[PDB]
């Protein structure tokens, strides 16, 4: 049997030797790269943990599945009970189903797996950064095997930070295992230090000596990560299947940095993939260019194992569609692919900042929908010693080493246009520019048939009310806005 | 022998007599007052429909229970798995429980019924609105009693709007059963037509011809529902049980209509409210004057059945206690109570306005954490004649005969304080007003204190974030914000 394996890190990003990071050490990931197509141009179509999950589960953006923000404690978003994950439509085509580490969406029946060890029944600490537990049971996992497919999703906690939740492990969770006095130790990890002064602060990024220290902590952090990696690997040739299996490596989100996770500017979407395919050899060690979605990954899936995506509807006779397309194409030839989108509705409850937008190539609209308001900073990044910095030094009136403001990080235009072939750091708004008001219209008019065609209820806002039995469907409430 | 009744109507007003009304028909809402104690200054502490109906039944605000915003479809909130409801408590004790009607909340097992006829097994029209078929169900429930009290929820649909699920019925769906093609026939039910001449036009409603046709439609609406609540009463009676019965007679929220549903001022968040105890007969027919919550009626129930309010956490180790308290005390004294809490997070779920509230006595301040943007205005009341008749005028430049511009509906200052004594229309904002600055301050900190102790999540915004590990645990943004 075809099998699959996804290895999700979260909140990583390019940090590594196969992303032309010199300075990390991620031989496992790196060797995985040489068996691999690696896409330089593949986002997440939202930088918010759960929504991320259950869009690449599901195949549909975060607005259709119902993953409005984060599911845990408080914040309580669940995807619709009629929505078919992949792992639902995976166990009802006979492919055996597993999760091992942070799983973060809902509700159980609308993503079961066979094999489920989780935050829900059991420690994050355990089933998402101990790399020798997380062996384990992948190991138990394969062992169980019956001659069915399998599908493994291995979700690592790694590189998220820690400093909210369990300070004394560091702002990185780096020091968990590391054999000192009160950490433990994880027995398969071989922890790397690094100096602050070695590591690559990226563009968005304050450079100074307190992020700097952040930076050197995730490193650390995305080693273990690495060894995970190595480890799963090894189990699946250990038990003979690894030629078998094809095995995709992504992240959810971008890093939990400045202009970062929870926006939609270049930094809170890329995201590293790579997908190995034991059938098509051709491209091993090579590089895309095309412009893909984490949206494309459950048609990828699908179509590995030869199953279709039902047609059905959610609510009433909207008849459901992906939007996304399979990868395997891109395994034998490279294709042009050139537009990603992107949708983000809330992160914590309390966040209410929705962003839509669309990418052409190297061209970005986003669209800001509440953008009178500040953009929001969730809690467990507030007290990041990178944004305690930035803050601390912004107030006394000291020199921030940023590429931005503050003042200009949470007042936003309402509609920012970026060209990152001449204007990478996305700092030059061309969205007033009239020379580009052509390429303006037809972005902003791909971006609305995209959320019409994924039935997004905020389609109308924020100058618009959606009224379905209607022609036009959007009515103005003439709220002094811009239609 | 004691019994409880719960009569709800979905954006019912002071269209009755007992509110002293006397261009509608409302015999048996009057007749319940007589034998009740009213309240002149009830509210509901959120004037949406399910988070209304999930603080009422649970005694919790709308940022604690987690229903922050509509349950059906597309905006899908429930309330936290953890959270125990009034009926749930109830059914621990022993106590039977009844739901007919519209429910609009979740999950079940937050929300469980022993017999329930509601949208989730049929239709909201026959259960919400069809009062013959509202009395049938009362009447095989009452039937079916056995050795142990009940609680019926009796959850009417009258009078709320049909404009947007069921126009063919009407704006109110006044034409449905009445006996016309195509409408059916509900056999117990009197149809009252009212011209739009007759009708009282509130302060805060257009006096135009379009606003006047839309209240004649609600009239005759709210007089099925009052006819309904006679049927419920009458089957009690036939039963033998009414005379051991608590009944208590409110609305979820304010009248649809422009400042009522949706908003924190005086027309969204009052309510009538009528409580009828056959062993506290004193003060049947008088009016109280304390201010009270539908927060209060969950530990009103309970004080009734004598049932407690466990000690629990939803989160780790944070335990819940109700701010609300027992209206039993009311019926035999006129308290002093003065103060009551408004919170709403969302409606629609694209609709995120939240906005905090407490009013002292006729003081009332509405804090808008979101108010740099304007106020969302939701589908169904979007296309009401009421607000079409509005934005057309608006619109074309006439005259709107409305007491605010949309302008000011729309951009709210962060603050607004409005003392109704002199100032009952809300449209004298005194939060800058330097001579009101001490109560300012009063009233802002009553406000975050209830906010703390009811766990609001919104606790810290919009100028700061929570962090509850640090002292102080709001932290500040400086986001240009003061
Ligand atoms: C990571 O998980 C491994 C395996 O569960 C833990 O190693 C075990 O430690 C216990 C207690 O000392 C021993 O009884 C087991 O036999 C150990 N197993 C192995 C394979 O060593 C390890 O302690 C965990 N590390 C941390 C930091 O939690
Ligand atoms: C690893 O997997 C590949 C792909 O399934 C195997 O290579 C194929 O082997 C078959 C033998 O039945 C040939 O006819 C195919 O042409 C091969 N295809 C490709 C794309 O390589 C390979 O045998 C497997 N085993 C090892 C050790 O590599
Ligand atoms: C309102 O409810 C009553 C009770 O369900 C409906 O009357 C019943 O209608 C069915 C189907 O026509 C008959 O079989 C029953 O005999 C009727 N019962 C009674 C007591 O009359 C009535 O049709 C419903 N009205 C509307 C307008 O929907
Ligand atoms: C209706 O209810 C009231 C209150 O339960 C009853 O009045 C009580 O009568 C009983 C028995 O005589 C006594 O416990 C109390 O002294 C009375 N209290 C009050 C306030 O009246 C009355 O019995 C009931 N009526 C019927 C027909 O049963
Ligand atoms: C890394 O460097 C080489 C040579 O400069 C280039 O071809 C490759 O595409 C780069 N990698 C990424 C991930 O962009
Ligand atoms: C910033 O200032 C706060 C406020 O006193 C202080 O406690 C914190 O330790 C500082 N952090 C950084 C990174 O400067
Ligand atoms: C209505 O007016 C009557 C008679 O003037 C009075 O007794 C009663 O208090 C009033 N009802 C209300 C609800 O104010
Ligand atoms: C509002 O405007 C539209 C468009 O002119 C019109 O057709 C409609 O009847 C108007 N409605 C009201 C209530 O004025
Ligand atoms: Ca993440
Ligand atoms: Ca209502
Ligand atoms: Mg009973
Ligand atoms: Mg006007």
């Amino acid at each position: 049997p075809r099998n699959a394996l996804l290895l999700l890190a979260d909140d990583g990003g390019f940090e590594s030797g196969a992303y032309n990071n010199s300075a990390i050490a991620t031989p496992h990931l790196d060797a995985l790269a040489r068996r691999s197509l690696l896409f330089r141009n593949a986002f997440t179509s939202v930088s918010s943990s759960s929504p991320s999950r259950a869009s690449l589960l599901t195949g549909l953006p975060q607005h259709q599945n119902g993953m409005y923000g984060l599911h845990q404690d408080v914040h309580h978003f669940n995807s619709f009970d009629k929505v078919r994950s992949l792992p639902l439509l995976l166990s009802q085509a006979g492919v055996r189903t597993g999760i091992i580490g942070k799983k973060h969406v809902g509700p159980e029946t609308v993503y079961p797996f066979d094999f489920a060890y989780t935050e829900e029944n059991g420690s994050v600490l355990q089933v998402g950064r101990n790399i020798t537990r997380i062996k384990l049971l992948v190991r138990k996992f394969l062992q169980t095997q019956d001659d069915r497919p399998f599908f493994l999703y291995v979700a690592f906690h790694d590189p998220h930070r820690c400093g909210h939740s369990q300070p004394q492990y560091g702002t990185f969770c780096e020091k968990f295992g590391n054999g000192e006095s009160g950490m433990g130790r994880i027995p398969d990890w071989t922890p790397q230090a690094y100096d602050p002064l070695d590591v690559l602060v990226p563009y968005f990024v304050p450079n100074t000596p307190a992020a700097r220290a952040d930076l050197a902590a995730q490193y650390t952090t995305v080693g273990r990560m690495d060894q995970g990696v190595g480890l799963v690997l090894q189990e699946l040739r250990d038990a003979g299947v690894l030629n078998d299996t094809l095995v995709i490596f992504t992240s959810d989100n971008g890093i939990p940095f400045p202009s970062g996770r929870t926006n939609l500017y270049w930094p809170g979407t890329a995201e590293p993939l790579l997908v190995s395919s034991p059938e098509h050899p051709k491209r091993w060690g090579q590089v895309s260019e095309a412009y893909v979605s984490l949206l494309d990954l459950t048609p990828t899936i699908l179509d590995w194992f030869s199953i279709p995506y039902p047609s059905y509807a959610i609510f009433g006779s909207k008849t459901i569609h992906l939007t996304g397309r399979s990868l395997l194409p891109a395994l034998e030839a490279e294709p042009l692919w050139a537009t990603v989108f992107g949708s983000q509705s809330h992160h914590e409850v309390t966040m209410s900042y929705p962003m839509r937008s669309v990418q052409h190539r190297h061209f970005r609209l986003v669209h800001n929908l509440n953008f009178k308001m500040p953009f929001p900073i969730d809690q467990d990044f507030y007290v990041s010693p990178t944004f305690q910095d930035l803050l601390n030094r912004t107030t006394a009136g000291q020199p921030t080493g940023w590429y931005k403001d503050l003042r200009h990080y949470y007042y936003r235009a309402r509609w920012e246009l970026y060209d990152r072939s001449r204007d990478p750091h996305e700092t030059q708004n061309l969205a007033t520019d009239p020379r580009f008001a052509q390429l303006l219209e037809m972005l902003r008019d791909q971006l609305a048939k995209w959320q019409w065609e994924t039935h997004d209820p905020w389609v109308c806002a924020p100058d618009g009310v959606l009224e379905e039995k209607l022609s036009p469907q959007c009515q103005p409430l003439h709220n002094e806005l811009r239609s």
